[PDB]
């Protein structure tokens, strides 16, 4: 597989890490800081002005970050996927009479 | 923010998900076995032939499977995420001679 839509989607996510996490192939990890200015950089929709304060600054500290003292492969997945269930589809715009704290 | 590189990477891995788990939209959820037949679809690239039997089998197990008592949004991101890390970039071509069990 290589041209399929979820062959794309896979490296997508991956990379918005790596990126950050390393340009030349340093480690497997990245850093909380780092991630701050992949968001409002590549990721302005999620945080356009700051609009929502509980999609990434909830999900950035509740991350849970102690995983070789860095950040890790999964925590940015998670990071940014947990923002794209309170943010985008998956959870928003499916229930919008059925949203609270 | 649209177009952005990002932008389409978030997109695609909740659709991976969404697909399985609704096409005209039903619930938050999915299925254990509708993933499968996803992962055989749409991710040979991850279970061709199953060369590898730990990399699928153990993120579908491991997964911990107890949400509404059906699938769940990161739960696939954490299905296919944690195969990226087992059979994509992130840690996989990053340590051959550092691998094991």
């Amino acid at each position: 597989s290589r041209p399929t839509e979820t062959e794309r989607c896979i490296e997508s996510l991956i990379a918005v890490f790596q990126k950050y996490a390393g340009k030349d192939g340093h480690s497997v990890t990245l850093s909380k800081t780092e991630f701050l200015s992949f968001m409002n950089t590549e990721l302005a929709a999620f945080t356009k002005n700051q609009k929502d304060p509980g999609v990434l600054d909830r999900m950035m500290k509740k991350l849970d970050l102690n995983s070789d003292g860095q950040l890790d492969f999964q925590e940015f997945l998670n990071l940014i996927g947990g923002l794209a269930v309170a943010c985008h589809e998956s959870f928003v715009k499916a229930a919008p009479p059925q949203k609270r704290f």
